[PDB]
């Protein structure tokens, strides 16, 4: 599995969703740098105006590109459900405002990583930060925590995205998220830690198309045993 994502290894996203019963696609094309821990894609709305906050969206627009140090390889289940894949859930809670629920196969497809989802949003205020468009054009940093569900022969994880609202306050985002090998075939069962996540949104300047440029550092961390001779 690991051996998958040595080098750069290209990326496919697909996204179709609907939000209080706006539909909408989403295509991003990249490519990622798992040694580094490196993400650089870019994404369309391949139907017109986007009638969500291109911010909303960018936790599930790959985790199997965080960069896991040695000492911490028996720990990533990402890469270990390679090539075949896995399925990845998430309720997304927005404070005092609607869910998105997601559904993803994120798998190779020749030497193409690929991200193919369906989102369902509901209960979302017309006149809110997101369906009202009041979110800033930026990212903070994040940890993704992570355990083991060995039920499931998978992982779950918990974290809140804090998203900046252009009134100065902050829309926080409540992340549930399940994810479960797609093959029958072993995988890594991890110990308790997290993803340490970085972003940097952007526009290119030459596209017409609703659209967002995205940077992305994720590096897995949480777990100290064992790296004594590091420190010298
Ligand atoms: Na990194
Ligand atoms: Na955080």
């Amino acid at each position: 599995g690991e051996e998958l994502f040595t080098g750069v290894v290209p990326i496919l996203v697909e996204l179709d969703g609907d939000v209080n019963g706006h539909k909408f696609s989403v295509r991003g094309e990249g490519e990622g740098d798992a040694t580094n821990g490196k993400l650089t894609l870019k994404f369309i709305c391949t139907t017109g105006k986007l009638p969500v906050p291109w911010p909303t969206l960018v936790t599930t627009l790959v985790q199997c590109f965080s960069r896991y140090p040695d000492h911490m390889k028996r720990h990533d289940f990402f890469k270990s459900a390679m090539p075949e894949g896995y399925v990845q859930e998430r309720t997304i809670s927005f404070k005092d405002d609607g869910t998105y629920k997601t559904r993803a196969e994120v798998k190779f497809e020749g030497d193409t990583l690929v991200n193919r989802i369906e989102l369902k949003g509901i209960d979302f205020k017309e006149f809110g930060n997101i369906l009202g468009h009041k979110l800033e054009y930026n990212f903070n940093s994040h940890n993704v925590y992570i355990t083991a569900d060995k039920q499931k022969n998978g992982i779950k994880a918990n974290f809140k995205i804090r998203h900046n609202v252009e009134d100065g306050s902050v829309q926080l985002a409540d992340h549930y998220q399940q994810n479960t090998p797609i093959g029958d075939g072993p995988v890594l069962l991890p110990d308790n830690h997290y993803l340490s996540t970085q972003s940097v949104l952007s526009k290119d300047p030459n596209e017409k198309r609703d659209h967002m440029v995205l940077l992305e550092f994720v590096t897995a961390a949480g777990i100290t045993h064992g790296m004594d001779e590091l420190y010298k």
